[PDB]
């Protein structure tokens, strides 16, 4: 039964960080996956999170089942981050949170639930974009179109480009936006683009998908969600995945939302139902974990004030190392002006460096940056920017 | 978008727990749901649970995402619990296991693989069976069409009844066998009756698909997996959906293993490969905690023996229940016999309770069992049993 299936091709992603393993080069620098490394390189466990789970060791006294949704606290807690407090999708009780495992989790149940409760034939997702959403809506059965994002010469946003190239969109389709840190770009509508966006799918008819994954790394907790919440303010349906991966270091532990909004409290009710049966399809219930944790440090005055200025630290050493590379690049040598690297947001810049330039730096360097040129800078830190350089400029 | 979606029918286990956390009858009895109680109504977390995760606490230095397939000693400490330490198909390289968020996440990846990588378009589940078996395959694309399995009448096994049914499956097709403790009818397959299932199995060039949800419960770890084991011996390929939910008592930590086997590596690694990418567009990777538990404890000499005592403490009250159930029974006057209750093993029993009695049973007594008569032996306590023989005796 086996015998004909052939092999997968590695993740343009998760498929570096296997490479990057079995490589023995010394020096190597690793700018691939989009985990937050420290001033050191090490990918350290929040003290909040490490604070919180001695609490859970010391406090929980069972493991039985979760919901099929999760923790209730959890999704209480995660749509006041997503939405505000005292926020009328909350009072109106027009939204349901299903605690999933991570952002990816949450935006296949929603694809299994799309697929499977609706007329919906086609995902819009952005060009470009985080790789594997073509492959978890196809997986569901959905089609993904493109729309134009990213305007390669200037490196900014096309905004006609977006807007013509998504005129192609019927009313019914799903339209996939990055809350904020647009991976790979990291460039980010602004607030009156956002509106202009959102009065658009309101009138065009489109169904908005937020991925949500990297809420307080580009401005702040709240200034991150405008964009969410203008549409939130206009739109009748919405669905949210977000993920607390990157913005509590959770990454392995696999903690997300999917989050329903409707007209009304019994629609939504209704709809998530079913959403609720495709999870029990899929994985049956979450992992409590990580969901727990950040349950846990939200629902704290203290442990959320220690994991605010947590994450406030990791926004700002990145933004740190954005200055720092343009700099270190125009000090040796760079041909080409990479200063626009200093207006995304995020832990990724979009390099413009060839895959063959990024093929060669891997290579003949052991600098790992993924195919396209993303390269992470939340993986580079002063001890490794010297040799980084000199790598990138031996290529150009 | 969302004004026509039907509201979706509660899970006939699932549902069963809400129903039961809303009516505020005084001494109401939850017997419907596989979670196991200790003499005090409760499922406690494990010593040897609680242990390794003091190890974690104070031991993890990071968070970041574990491999598609997660933590290679889980995977390898897995083999070794369904194969058995030297085994052939650990030394020739032929399984590789693949982490996943419970014995519901193994066989939700095992049918997305088999349905996007394999010719395979219907699986055979037996009758009955775990309900949710239906809605995983159903899913993934395949159908699922029945095998005969359970005489109602002498409350055996209908040998020749499956036999005789599973001579109507094709070569190429896939038939699921439940490891040990039948779900939910508790009876199993003799060895002997293992052997000629494997050798017929092997001549009619079915796929076998096994769910091991609970290796432990029935006479011992390595005896529960004798029937598995006589399969693997005779088979070039199948596939291995394995739980850690009940055995460790991590219900909601999700943890559970997809163990696929081929004729030989080279074969093996290929098929895998799909295997993880059906993996990455599901839930990318799985989460940490609890099979970095069930690591901790299967590798270390006192970890392992304590948690292996812990095993044997919970198989064995529940062979308590199930004689001090048919002895009360039998002692408040039951019309019936229900001496093969004893025949049975692991958590459950099927009680032969008609859909009226069971819903009789609950809004009149409180006692909660699921409609198809299943009780959970194990969530039955010498407090609660006096009680619930009296609710049981006065429906029938
Ligand atoms: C990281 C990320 C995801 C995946 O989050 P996980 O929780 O790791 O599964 C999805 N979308 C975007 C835009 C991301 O940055
Ligand atoms: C519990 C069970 C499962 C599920 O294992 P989970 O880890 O809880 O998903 C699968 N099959 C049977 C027969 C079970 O009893």
């Amino acid at each position: 039964m086996f015998e004909n299936i052939t092999a997968a091709p590695a993740d343009p992603i998760l498929g570096l960080a296997d490479l990057f393993r079995a490589d023995e080069r010394p020096g190597k620098i690793n700018l691939g996956i989009g985990v937050y490394k420290d001033e050191t390189g090490k990918t350290p466990v929040l003290t909040s999170v490490k604070k919180a789970e001695q609490y859970l060791l010391e406090n929980e006294t069972t493991k039985n089942y979760l919901g099929i949704d999760g923790i209730p606290e959890f999704g209480r807690c995660t749509q006041e981050l997503l939405f505000g407090k005292g926020s009328a999708l909350i009072n109106d009780k027009r939204a349901r949170t299903a605690q999933t495992p991570g952002g990816t989790g949450a935006l296949r149940v929603a694809a299994d639930f799309l697929a499977k409760n609706t007329s919906v034939k086609r995902v819009w997702v952005s060009n470009p974009s985080w790789p594997n959403h073509k492959s978890v809506f196809n997986s569901a059965g959905l089609e993904v179109r493109e729309y134009a994002y990213y305007d390669a010469e200037n490196h900014t946003l096309d905004f006609d480009a977006l807007i013509n190239s998504l005129n192609e969109a019927q009313a019914g389709d799903v339209v996939l936006f990055h809350g904020c840190c647009h991976n790979p770009t990291g460039i980010d509508p602004t607030l009156e683009q956002w509106q202009t966006l959102a009065q658009l799918s309101v009138e065009k008819g489109w169904l908005p998908l937020f991925d949500f994954a990297y809420q307080g790394f580009a401005r702040g907790l709240e200034e991150d969600a405008e964009g969410l919440r203008a549409f939130a303010a206009m739109h009748k349906e919405l669905i949210v995945a977000s993920s607390y991966s990157k913005n509590f270091g959770l990454y392995n532990e696999r903690v997300g939302a999917c989050t329903l909004v409707a007209a009304d409290s019994e629609t939504v009710d209704r709809a998530f139902s079913q959403m609720k049966a495709a999870i029990r399809a899929n994985y049956s219930n979450p992992p409590a974990h990580g969901a727990s944790v950040v349950a846990t440090i939200l629902s704290n005055d203290a442990l959320r004030a220690i994991w605010e200025q947590e994450l406030t630290d990791m926004r700002q050493r990145i933004q740190r190392m954005r200055q720092l590379f343009v700099n270190t690049l125009q000090e040796k040598g760079a041909n080409r002006d990479f200063s626009f690297i200093i207006k995304q947001n995020g832990m990724f810049s979009f390099s413009g460096l060839t895959k063959e330039q990024v093929l060669r730096l891997r290579e003949e360097f052991g600098v790992y940056a993924v195919a396209s040129g993303r390269v992470n800078v939340a993986g580079m830190t002063p001890d490794n920017m010297a040799p980084l350089c000199e790598a990138i400029v031996a290529v150009l």
